[PDB]
Formats: structure tokens, C-alpha cells, sequence
């Protein structure tokens, strides 16, 4: 039959689940032998809990959920960082730990990985804050609803949750799963409310005639970007895309008009959207970073605010309607509004200025290593972006219809892109998967370079080394900006350890013009046996325009002086 | 358009609402002025906050959901008894409580009726505890997003919820509400988990001849009473109902045998409960009171677990199924499995054994009140029996088809009943509502009463003096089961207040034989202008056997020793 | 030896109770007979969970400390709004809860009076927000040094404190308890931060000749009422009390000036506190009611903030200076300074206009039932002063030294007044105890009274019938201020319950003229074998002139607008 660790195996696999990462330790090692024993997904090692939480966020890019295992407390505590990060980013990642034997409760007893007290409710406790749902499993008799109830929640609120199971009830026996429909079951939108969404929109824009649309972040998650497309083909107006919802609309589509991100728009966005007489927000997050210090905020009398499970329109909230729904339907029935469209051509703005090739012996610079990594984006790759000026650098590369560019812009946590890389090549190895970092984030996580040797991913790695961290300079500059360099092509070599206990066939290369940069790729592309490693040199100051002033605006918003109360 | 206060109004009237409760503080008075411009619910009044909280209570039982209106931290901190009683009993109630104005956070500001601290979110940390969603509102364009929520969480989850609203924004304007349709929408069941539920209790039975239904006290917030009757008059086997669920089937109905509850059940229903070889629990809560201190759990082996949302079955979960349409397409497939029912027949154990009516002139008794109560209930009658020797009097009375009892037999707060009447006797005006309730418990919120008076509420009121706690002397006897004895006949007239600022038609009687009880209840009936209470003498040892028996299996698994760890 | 309880009670009664307040419920009945074991304290019974702990801190209030003890939940949870109160009021009190059968945890058992889920930490996390310490008791081996924590944590910082004891492990064996010098053991002021902070006053006020005192409302916490007096006989100022400060200087002092609170100040006192050139304040507590809505802070630049752990004086924080030790160091070195009790006295500004003598015949007014209470007051009399018009009453009053008066202003709970003189009266029976509470306070907490007849309790109760919330009239009027009359003088009679069960030797009596109050007073002063409730009829709008201009500046301050952001 089943065991409290087979029936969450199960459940893993029936959410669509390939693979799981984990981290060992003592309390929950007979959980890992239980996951074990399900044969339909892989058991995969991270190097530390941290990089375990950011690797299972990245497959829930690639896959659309994900599972990481630690242990409790010293597992728990860093992992909850990345589970904070899954939250931000609305996808949906469980989190197990290990915990003690069910018997230590109530009983004075003081244990290891623990505060030195004698109650173990504080992770529990800890974790309520920054999931969806969490629940201690106890008893083997309560684990298969708590497990249901977890899962149901994630995949519905697209959010991480959290399970702990007593190390002790790992093997016990517990009821069977059902079918896998139930983990998906949700309400339908109410007909009565999603009609009437859809009716006062068109009333709203019946003499709106400039109308745009502004894709944002959340869109993946409301599972709207098919039905995105067939509102703005019907409506015929100016698509723009958010900074942090890059790749979720089809750039090749003759609506789209590029990036909105206040002063730092595409060429005749930002006036664009000035001008626009009704702008249509689809699943939008406006936070300080997005707005551009709080520069650029969309006007309350033109916004129609479509989220992902309701809509405010006309002065009018619409719970209960889901935007899938609401984009289907809207699509049904809207007449055409070229307004903004029409407007946009008519500035004449031209499109984004980009470098021209550089002479291949001259000192590498910014905006080459971004046109050569461009130029390798097809249908089939995935931009995974580091905060940093590669966010600047990937907003500024054209996307052929079905690459992908994916951002961790709410959370914002620096060495994400690296186990997240790690994750999503697990997730999706048929993709060309490339990792565009900064020498500084890529020192907190550094060492999940080796799993990805050990998996053979053949990841190609552009290490972007300005020595220190240019984005705070940009922001703050000060001593707390210089970090301490390392050899990162020589790294490489390390994590193979050829020679040793084992082997690897990662390949680590030096760019310091643009010649060395292409035939370091050319050595990418052909390496299908392991990641590559691409250390690009170039001066701190040498940034994207963008940065610069986006930077200024930030600064400014974090220090504006506190106002009379 | 709407306001803060008028958004709230509106969704309150479209849950179906017609009144709310509160207790003004200077936190909430502009609140309570926009809640006032809705003519579609009344605004009633309460002595205190922990009545107001379980008059919501009370109003639920009558109307669905409920509301109640507080001040910060004074006048929430003790509604939150009642908010966790809603919570424990499956109850709609929304808490909302007026908060500082939002000029004082992060502001260094020490602010009246809180801790003297300038921080002011630990009442909202408190309540997330205890309620089914929790949110605070410190501006107005947040506002219609957090009602909502809060609203149809509590609507589908059959929970209480909490918000806050900071004083200074109730008047601010924002969106208007949309349907009310939206507020109620839900998932629908699983189809294939609902069928695959459906055939595996159909298997479980094949070969089991005698299937026993047990009815649960959280049927009703399933919605499943009617489906309740459908699937037990498609099976003819035998059906009893807990202790707690009360009302929730049909006496009348000939396949019911009575209750189950250990060895206080009634005649012959223990035997029958034991032998079944099947036994179908109907959305069951069992709990150290309900199992007559753990001697009466079901066996696991014969157990088909019918939750309100899910079926555990043949040792298989299903998720996703809810009670009401797995009973309604159960019944459809059913074949008779009349096996119980018939081995019940088979004992002759007869009726409950009840006493014959007393010589009018002799000292009163317990059983000749329970008698003369039992002859007023009619199918327009609710009783509401308070936590006391008042549990086992209802228990063992029997019951029209439409007769209500409401217990609250999971918080088990004393002083609820009061309190509980006022709110289900405003809630359902239309019903004979008789309150049984104890002189220990009808101390703690007595006062109740006067708004009965004042709302000209004919409850008819028997309460029942034997001069401090029974039920406690019946587990565990000490001098903290003595109380001052109160003239409480004598009560109503100082409620009533004729001849000072207003005037009452309340009135009070003692009865201290079955002849002056019957009087008094000729009066009663008679008095359709205010309350009516009866005050009852007996003595402290004259009380049902059935609370002497379970007593000691309370006393017995309280005191339990500590296992070794 | 010592169990679990009886170590309890030694240590209860080590630091000075002798009594201790109490609801009995399951969970706490083998907790009960033990603290009965111990004969040197008696265990006092209440109505109801909210009254027991509003007892407890009237009690506090009399004796330095006490302890309530309640049942799991439903008992605790209300009691919660009096433990919030005690932190709010700065007092001692210890707040025992009853819990679950230490088996009862990681089970999977549903428990009476709780959630309905199968966790119980809960209550503990809850309590965790309002109290210095909170610690829950699961095995007999961990209670003293958690009893020992909570109680050297409430008497070292002035606040209350939470113990949650599973209900069997009451009577199991323990350590025994040591010296009850061990609980009072607190740090002594660093001699070179209380040298320095004297030294850095004198400084201060080397060069400012008008120097004035104001005396807040946490000087008694930190037990410098004392060290107070001597330094201002030493200093030669002029000394004000705060609002909630009244009692805690001698009134007949010749360097008193009356009460300073902004606009509602006594005569002359606002204009002294103006032109001061420092004011040294001694405890003070800075809140929105004390500060008249924000229009009276005093003035930075002139400030000496002796608080009772801490001074700040000159732009120097001196933390781990005792206020006591601070001021009799002060006060020995200082000089005379009588600057600004000469400008007081040169602006002849005169005594507070207080009414004559009232025709006894002529309808009682405010003015003349006030003047006949504080005809009352001798060296050995307490008057509590309840939240509304009584608070403004009670200010008014010219104490002859030894007269106190008890005032709830940070918390302001309605209903307070009546518990807390409960209490109060058991700490301080030689006392003449006086309520003065108004109608709409009454309600909440009636039935205490029946307490003090039951213990025999002279307690004079002048209950102020205005019919309605004068307070909240004079703040923000609607129809939530009106309420249901009741017959206040004939609920004596009801508690009596002369001819029922047992008997009682309260009195009420109702007075509508200056002769029938001062006939009633001469019965009260004579009635020594229970309390007297003399019930005064006056109209709604005949209040203090000055509760009227308060509450016109509480509103506007409670309905300011948001700032910009
Ligand atoms: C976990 C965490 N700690 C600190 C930060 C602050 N932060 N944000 N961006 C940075 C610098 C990133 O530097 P690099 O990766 O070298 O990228 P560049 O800005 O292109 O030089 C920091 C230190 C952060 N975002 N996340
Ligand atoms: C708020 C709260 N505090 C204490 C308890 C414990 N308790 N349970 N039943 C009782 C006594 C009930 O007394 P009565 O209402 O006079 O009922 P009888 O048993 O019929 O005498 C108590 C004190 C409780 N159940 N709820
Ligand atoms: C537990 C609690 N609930 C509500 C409040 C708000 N409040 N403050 N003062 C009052 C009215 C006081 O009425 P009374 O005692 O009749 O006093 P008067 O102002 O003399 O009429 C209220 C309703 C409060 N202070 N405490
Ligand atoms: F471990
Ligand atoms: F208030
Ligand atoms: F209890
Ligand atoms: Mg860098
Ligand atoms: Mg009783
Ligand atoms: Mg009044």
C-alpha cells in the first residue's frame, strides 16, 4: 500500500513532478528512501539548502511546480529565503523538511539542529509567513489530507507551501491518493460577474479610442498568455510589456510595441502610454522597482485593472473572474481600437539604437558581449537573467516568438540565477539554456556550477566580471561595492576535478575582445557534455544607459524623507 | 457611490445580512455612521463585546453568516473568545474592528487603548490564530479587495474572519462591489474523483449486510442534511446521530434509532453501532467529549470517513468530493443494505425511558422540567441548550420533524446561550426560541437579556437553579463549584426598568413544583411583548444519569498520566 | 514535598498575595486543589473569565501583584483583554491557564474548548503578544524554572505575565522552591551612569531658573512616589500631575499646582508649564488622550525625561539609572530653583471653581454629586474613577494626603471599574472603598457586584444614571450611544437573593436630589456588612465642562486625513 513518504511521492508525480532536489540530514533520511521508491521522477542533490530552494523555483519556470527536501532547522531556516523568493514570484514550490520523532514533543527534551529548548513549533511558525499554506504532519493518520490540502493550495494560489513530517512517520502506513484530477480542481469564473466584466469594459472603452495594452508579471501565472494574444489581435491597439513580464507576450506580433518602463521605455513607448485614453493592465505588479522610483504610475482614470481572479473596471470590482476567461471572452466581443497603435507610428521613433559589430581585436565592451549573446537566441533557448545590469541588457534584446527570458525582479535575491539555472536545465534540457550573471551575484552561489557538471547540462554560462557590483554603484556607490576576484574560468576545472574521485567535462574560457567572445561560443555551442563558462572582462563604469538612470531614481525613493504624522 | 463603510454595508447585505451587531468605541463611531446609510440591515446594540461576538454566533445559526462591529484591542481582544467559539462551531462570522488612524504607524505614536507600545499589528497577529483569513485596511483603494477576500473565505470555508479598518478612511471613497454571486462561487466536485468515491463505497458494501449511518455535527456546514435523508431512505440501514448533531436528522424518519454517544447512547444504540460491519460517518468531529472520554471511537476498519470536502473510503482518499454530492449520486446507485436497522429492531430494547408527569403539588424535579419543556416543542420551536446538565435534558428529548436544537458542544463557553438566544431570536423571529441554560452559566452574560427586553423578543427563558456548577461537581467536586445565588425571577423587572428612563413588558416567575412551572409556562406562551423567564428550583444532585456516567470518563482521561517518551 | 500547584502557591504567596482569583473549568480543577493547600492565601471565586482578571488587577493595584487562574480557551481568551490591560497599566499580574493532558499533543486528538484542530500551541503564541514572559508547563521536571521565570520577569518589569500548566501534571512532584528574596533580585543603577545623569541635570538647569515638575503616570511602577517628594522639596518648584498621575504627589504639598493637561488643565497650570525654562518629567506616558489630540507635547528642547530605568537629560541617553535612585541622589544635590511656582503663584489665577452647596431639594446636577463625593474623601480612602465623565469627576477632586484614586487611562475598558473595585477591596478591606462608575460602564460587568455582597465587601458605589455614553456623546454622537435603562438601585436586592438559597446585605438606593444623595450616603457609611449601590439620576448633556472641550479634540485628532506618502 502506502506510506506517509510514498503518498507524497505520489501526489509529486501526479502534479506533473520529474524531478525532486534535496539536501540529506538525519531527519530526513527515511523520508528521501520513501521518495526513493517512486520510480517515475529522479531524486536530485544540491550543494547547500539555499541553492536546494532556488533550483526547485527555477523548475517551476520550466515545469510549473517544483519540490525541495531538508532538513529541519539548519535545512529549513536558509531554504526559507528561497521559499520567500517563490512567493514573490508566484510559483508554486513545496517545501518538505524532516522533523523530529513525533515522541519529543511534550516530553523536556532538548535536540539537535534545534534552539536548545524543548518545544519545535517555531518553524512552523516561521514558515506561516511566507506560504500559502503549512501544516506539521504528526501523525501518519493526518498526513495524506494535510499533504492534499498543501498541494490543492499551491497549485491554485500559484504560491509556495510548506510540509513538515516527523522523521519517524516517514514509513508508516497511511490511505491511498486518488486521482490526479482533484489536485486541479477550481472554481470556474462566476458567468454572471464575468459577463458583466466584460460588458463595462466595452462601455469603457466605447469612446476610448486610444487604447493600450500593458502585459504584466503575473500573467504566467493567471495562465493568460494564450488569451492574451487573441485579445490584442481582436483589439488591434499597442501592446507593451512591463520590465519583469519580458517573453510573456510574442514580440514578433505586429501590436507589440516594446518595453514600458517609465524613462526607461523603448523609443515612443513612454509617450505612448501617456497618451493612451484607456490602458488595459493584464495581471500587473506595481512595486518601487517596476515604476521607476514611483515615477511612472499608471493614471487611475484610464486603468482597466485586470488581475489574475478579478477585474476593476469603470469603477466596478469584479471578483471571481478569472483573466483567461475574461481575455477569451472580451476577444469575443470588442471592436477594433487602433488609436494607440496609430499614434505610436505616427512619433516615427524609431527602434531600439543597438551597437554595430565591434572590431573583433578591440577590448570587450558591453554592448558587444549583449549583441553576441543576442545572436544566439532562437525559438528554442531561455534567458535566464541575474539581478544586475544584465536585467538591463536582456530588457534590450529582441526575443524571436517562443524564446523565453526569465526574471526574478520582485524578490530581487542576488546567486538566484545559478541554482535557478541548475533547476530549469533539469526541467527543460531540450532548450538552448543560457545564464547571463555578474561576477557578484554569481560568488553566493557559485558552487551549484559543479551539480550542473555532475548532471552534464550543457548550460552556457556569460560571467559578465566588472570586478564589484555595479548596479549598487549606480545606486549608492561606497567600499561595500568591491568584492575580491577570482579566476572564474579556472573554476571550471575545479568543479571537474579530473584526475579525482570522479570526472566532468565542463569547459571554462577567457573573453577580453570580441574575437576571443565568438570563438569562446563557437567552444559553447559544440560542448554537449557539460556547461560552459564564458568570463567576460570589461570596466565597472561600462553599463547600460538604462542602469544609470534607473539607478538615480531608486536612490532617490529610498531616501525621501519621512513626512509629518 | 461607495465608501469604505458603504462597501462593506453592500457586501453584507448581499450575503444575506439584515442585521449586524456592535459596540460603539471612539475607534469605530464613523464606521458605524456608514454602515447606518445601508436601510437594508439594522444595526443592533450589545452590553459587551463577548456577547456581541456570540450574538453573531447565535445569528449565524439562524441566517447562514453574521457580523459583528468592535474597537481596537479593548473591545476585539474579548470578541476573539467568541470569533475562536465561531471558528470551533463552523460558523460564518465576520469580526470587524475600527484601528488607529493610519497617520500612526511608524510614527513613534503611543495611542489609548492599546499597550503602550507604538506598534500596532499584534491584534492582527493574535486573530490570524483564530480565523480563516485576517486582513488589516490602512487605505481606502485596498479596501474592496481584503472584504471581499475575507468575505468568501468565510462563506466557503464555513469560518470566521477578521478585518480591521483604520479609522480615518471608513468615509474614504472607492470602487464599487460587483454581484453578489461572485461571493458564493466554489468549486464544483471532482467528477471522476466524485464517481471513483462513489464506487468505491459501493464496493466497500458488497459484502458488508450492516451499514450504519452516523450523522455528524458538521453536516450542516456542508450543506448535506437534505442528501443526508435521500441516501439513508435509499440504503434502509439504521441512523443515529452524535451528540452534537442534534436536529440535523429527521426523528420522524423511520430508519433513525436515536443517539450514539459511548455508553450514554440511547437504548439499544451502542449494541447496533458495534456490530454494524460498516459504519458511513457523515462529516463527524471526534474529540475527547464526543468519544465519552476516548471509550467510543469507531474502528478504523469499518469506517467510511465522509467529510464535508473529501471521502476517505476503502483505503483510498479522494479530495475534492464534496459530502453533498456524494451523498445525492450515492443514493441514486445504492442498493437496501437493511442489515443494522433490522439488528436494532431485533433487540426490542424499547424507547428512552422517560419519567410520567409529576404530582403537581411535589417538589420539582429535573426530569418533570425536561417533561413539560419536551410538550412545548413543535415543529416551529428551537431550543438553544446551554453547556451544563442542559446538554443531556435536550439530548433526551424528542423531536418533531422541524424542531431545532443548537449546542455548542465543541468552544463549550458557558454564558454562550444567553447571548446566542438574543442573536438567533432576532435572526429568526418567526420561531418559538426557548433557552435552556444553567444559573452558573447564565451569570457570566446575564445581562443579555436586557436587549431582549428592549427588541421585544419572546424568548422564553428556563433557567435552571440548583445553585452552582452540576456538571463540574459531576467530574471533579470542589468549593469552585459554589456561586452567590442571585433572585433571578427578580432580574426581568430590573431589566424592565418601568417607571425610570424607559420600560420593558420582560417578565420573571419562579416555579418550585410541577404545578407552578406549568403556570409559568401558561404565562410564557401568553407573553408575546418581551422575554419570559422561569426560574426552575432543584436540587444539586437531582441531574440526568447520563451526565453522572460521562462525567467520570471525563474526569478520567483528563487525569491520564504522562506516557513514557 | 512540592507538586507542580503547591510550588505555585508558595511562590505566590513568597511575593505577598493572599489571595488569588479564579473560574473553575476541567482543565484547571487539580490546578485549583492545589494552590487550596496552601492556607496562607484564599481563593477567590468570579461570575466570569473577564471580571477574574480585571479582579486580579484592581488587586495589583492594592497590594503590588496577583494571579488569576482560568480554563484552556474559552477561559482565556477573555481573560486576555484584562492582561492587556495589566501590561497597558504597568502591573504584576499572573494570568495561570489550565491546558490539555500533556498526552494530547502530536496525537492527532480534537480536544473540548479548542479550534477543532489537532495543535494547542495557540493560546501560547496569542498570549505571547500582550505579556513580559509567557510559558506553557508540559512536564512536571520544567516548572520551577518557568514559575520562577514568569514571576522574577512581572515583578522586575512591571507587567503581566502568561503560565499554561497541562491539567495532569498539577499534582505531580517537583523541586522546592527556594528564598523569596530570590524574586525581587534586581540590578542596582551603574553608580557612573546615575553620577552622571545627576550631574549633567544639574547643567541642564544651571543656567534655567523656571524649572517645573511633571508627574506621570508610571511613577508609582517604578515605586519612586516617594524619592519624588523629596526631591521637590529639595528642588523649590512648581509641581503639576499628568491626567492618570492623580494621587501620585501629596495634593496638600505647597509646591503642588494641580493637574496639567493641556487646554483642560487647572487654573494657571497651562500658562506655568508654558514659560518654563526645563521641565523635569518623572514617568510620564505621552499618549493621544494625554496629550489632549496631540495639542499639548511638551517641549523638546526644555525636556528632562526621567524615566523609571533610563534618563535622557542634555542630549545624553543614560540607560540602567533607577528613577528612585536618580531622584534621591537629585535631590541631594540640588539647589533651589522656585522660578516657576513663583510665576504660578504671580498670576493669581485661583482655585478650581468648584459649585456650593445645592438646594436639597432642587433635581441633582453633576456639579453637587461630585461635591458630596469628595465631601467622602479622608486619608484612608481610594476612589476608582471609571472610563467617561467620572474620569473628569474624579480629576476635579482636592485629596487630603492618603487619598488615592485608581484610573485605567491607557487601557480605558469600559467595565473595568466594577472588577477592579472588586479586587481592590479584597487587597485593601480597611479602606473606604468608592466606585464611581456610569450606567453604560455598569452593564458590561454587573454581576461582580454580586462578589462583593457575597464576601461582604463595604464597597459605596455611586452609579452615575445619565442614560447613555455621555463620553462617546461628547466625541462623536449616533444612536450607538443610547442604551437600555435598567433599574440600577433594584439589582442590590436581585444579588441579595434574600428568601432564596442563601442571603446578602448589599443596599440600593436612588436619588434624585442633593437631599436624597446625601440621606443615601448616610445609609452607605453605615452599611458595614456589604456594598451600597446609590443609583443618581442627571441628565445627558450635564457633564464636565471639561470632558466637553477634550472630546472636541479626540475627534479631530481620531479623524485627520492621511498624509501624502
Ligand atoms: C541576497 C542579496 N544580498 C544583497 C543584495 C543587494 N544587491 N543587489 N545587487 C547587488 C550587486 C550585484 O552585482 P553583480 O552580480 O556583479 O552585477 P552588476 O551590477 O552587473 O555588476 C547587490 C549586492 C541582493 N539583491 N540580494
Ligand atoms: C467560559 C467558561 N468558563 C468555565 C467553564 C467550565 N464550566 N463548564 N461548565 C461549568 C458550570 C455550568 O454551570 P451551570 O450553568 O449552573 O450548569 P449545571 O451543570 O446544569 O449546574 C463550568 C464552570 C466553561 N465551560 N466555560
Ligand atoms: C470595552 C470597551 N468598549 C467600548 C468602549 C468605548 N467607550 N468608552 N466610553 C464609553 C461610554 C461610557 O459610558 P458611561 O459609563 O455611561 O460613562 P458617561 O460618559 O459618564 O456617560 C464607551 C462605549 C471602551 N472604552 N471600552
Ligand atoms: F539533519
Ligand atoms: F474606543
Ligand atoms: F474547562
Ligand atoms: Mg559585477
Ligand atoms: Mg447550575
Ligand atoms: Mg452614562
Amino acid at each position: 500500500s502506502y506510506t506517509v513518504g510514498t503518498y507524497l511521492a505520489e501526489r509529486l508525480v501526479q502534479i506533473g513532478l520529474k524531478h525532486h532536489f534535496a539536501v540529506a540530514g538525519d531527519y530526513n533520511l527515511v523520508l528521501l528512501d520513501n521518495l526513493l521508491l517512486n520510480k517515475n521522477m529522479e531524486q536530485v542533490y544540491c550543494c547547500n539548502e539555499l541553492n536546494c530552494g532556488f533550483s526547485a523555483e527555477g523548475y517551476a519556470r520550466a515545469k510549473g511546480a517544483a519540490a525541495a527536501v531538508v532538513t529541519y532547522s539548519v535545512g529549513a531556516l536558509s531554504a526559507f529565503d528561497a521559499i520567500g523568493g517563490a512567493y514573490a514570484e508566484n510559483l508554486p514550490v513545496i517545501l518538505i523538511s524532516g522533523a523530529p520523532n513525533n515522541n519529543d514533543h511534550a516530553a523536556g527534551h532538548v535536540l539537535h539542529h534545534a534552539l536548545g529548548k524543548t518545544d519545535y513549533h517555531y518553524q512552523l511558525e516561521m514558515a506561516k509567513n511566507i506560504t500559502a499554506a503549512a501544516e506539521a504532519i504528526y501523525t501518519p493518520e493526518e498526513a495524506p489530507a494535510k499533504i492534499d490540502h498543501v498541494i490543492k493550495t499551491a497549485l491554485r494560489e500559484k504560491k509556495p507551501v510548506y510540509l513538515e513530517i516527523a522523521c519517524n512517520i516517514a514509513s508508516m502506513p497511511c490511505a491511498a491518493p486518488g486521482p490526479a484530477s482533484a489536485l486541479f480542481n477550481d472554481e470556474a469564473s462566476d458567468e454572471a460577474s464575468l459577463n458583466a466584466a466584460v460588458e463595462e469594459t466595452l462601455k469603457f472603452i466605447a469612446n476610448r479610442d486610444k487604447v493600450a495594452v500593458l502585459v504584466g508579471s503575473k500573467l504566467r501565472a493567471a495562465g493568460a498568455e494564450e488569451a492574451a494574444v487573441k485579445f490584442a489581435d481582436a483589439l488591434g491597439g499597442a501592446v507593451a510589456t512591463m520590465a519583469a513580464a519580458k517573453s510573456f507576450f510574442p514580440e514578433e506580433n505586429p501590436h507589440y510595441i516594446g518595453t514600458s518602463w517609465g524613462e526607461v521605455s523603448y523609443p515612443g513607448v513612454e509617450k505612448t502610454m501617456k497618451e493612451a485614453d484607456a490602458v488595459i493592465a493584464l495581471a500587473p505588479v506595481f512595486n518601487d522597482y517596476s515604476t521607476t522610483g514611483w515615477t511612472d504610475i499608471p493614471d487611475p482614470k484610464k486603468l482597466v485593472l485586470a488581475e489574475p481572479r478579478s477585474v476593476v473596471v469603470n469603477g466596478i470590482r469584479f471578483p471571481s473572474v478569472h483573466l483567461k476567461d475574461y481575455l477569451t471572452r472580451l476577444a469575443q466581443k470588442v471592436s477594433k481600437k487602433t488609436g494607440a497603435l496609430d499614434f505610436f507610428k505616427s512619433l516615427n521613433a524609431g527602434e531600439l539604437k543597438k551597437a554595430a559589430p565591434a572590431d573583433p581585436s578591440a577590448p570587450l565592451v558591453n554592448a558587444e558581449i549583449a549583441r553576441q549573446v543576442e545572436a544566439l537566441l532562437t525559438p528554442n533557448t531561455t534567458v535566464i537573467a541575474e539581478t544586475g545590469d544584465s536585467w538591463f541588457n536582456a530588457q534590450r534584446m529582441k526575443l524571436p516568438n517562443g524564446a523565453r527570458v526569465e526574471y526574478e525582479m520582485q524578490w530581487g535575491h542576488i546567486g538566484w540565477s545559478v541554482p535557478a539555472a541548475f533547476g530549469y536545465a533539469v526541467g527543460a534540457p531540450e532548450r538552448r539554456n543560457i545564464l547571463m550573471v555578474g561576477d557578484g551575484s554569481f560568488q553566493l552561489t557559485a558552487q551549484e556550477v559543479a551539480q550542473m557538471v555532475r548532471l552534464k547540462l550543457p548550460v552556457i554560462i556569460f560571467l559578465i566580471n566588472n570586478y564589484g557590483y555595479t548596479i549598487e554603484v549606480m545606486i549608492h556607490d561606497g567600499p561595500y561595492n568591491n568584492i575580491k576576484n577570482w579566476d572564474y574560468a579556472g573554476l571550471m576545472e575545479v568543479f571537474n576535478g579530473n584526475g579525482g574521485y570522479d570526472s566532468g567535462a565542463g569547459k571554462g574560457l577567457k573573453a577580453k575582445t570580441g574575437g576571443e567572445l565568438a570563438e569562446a561560443i563557437k567552444v559553447a555551442l559544440a560542448n554537449t557534455d557539460g556547461p560552459t563558462l564564458i568570463e567576460c572582462f570589461i570596466g565597472r563604469e561600462d553599463c547600460t544607459e538604462e542602469l544609470v538612470k534607473w539607478g538615480k531614481r531608486v536612490a532617490a525613493a529610498n531616501s525621501r524623507k519621512p513626512v509629518n504624522k
